[PDB]
């Protein structure tokens, strides 16, 4: 219905501040923009599934996205890839795990405090009956 169409709308409302708060913060910067296959050409085969800001934005507005938990998959997505692409001591590996946890607390967090839980739950609703 007509109804449906504009609970999406405001989760993807609600999914694009969330996420453009995100992609702002100086610490996000390494999961703003894709990994680069000429300047590291290891990524790609380690990783099969990339995931990145600016790639949650464009599944945003391709309407890929129908409940908070399928956006906050991709979230999760960010961070365990993080950490299985950067898994050594070394600090340079140890600041973006840090980071990429810090990413994923500050997403949930943002949900937890923000997002009504009957409105997840209405966008739920609505998805199992498609
Ligand atoms: C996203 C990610 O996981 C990522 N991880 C990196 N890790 C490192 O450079 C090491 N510490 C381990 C190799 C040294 S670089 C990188 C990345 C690569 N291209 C672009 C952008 N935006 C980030």
């Amino acid at each position: 219905s007509m109804q449906e169409e504009d609970t999406f709308r405001e989760l993807r409302i609600f999914l694009r501040n969330v996420t453009h708060r995100l992609a702002i913060d100086k610490r996000f910067r390494v999961f703003t923009k894709p990994v680069d296959p000429d300047e590291v050409p290891d990524y790609v085969t380690v990783i099969k599934q990339p995931m990145d800001l600016s790639s949650v934005i464009s599944k945003i507005d391709l309407h890929k996205y129908l409940t908070v938990k399928d956006y906050l998959r991709d979230i999760d997505l960010i961070c365990s890839n993080a950490l299985e692409y950067n898994p050594d001591r070394d600090p340079g590996d140890r600041l973006i795990r840090h980071r990429a946890c810090a990413l994923r607390d500050t997403a949930y967090a943002i949900i937890k405090e923000e997002l009504d839980e009957d409105f997840e739950q209405l966008c739920e609703e609505i998805q199992e009956s498609r």
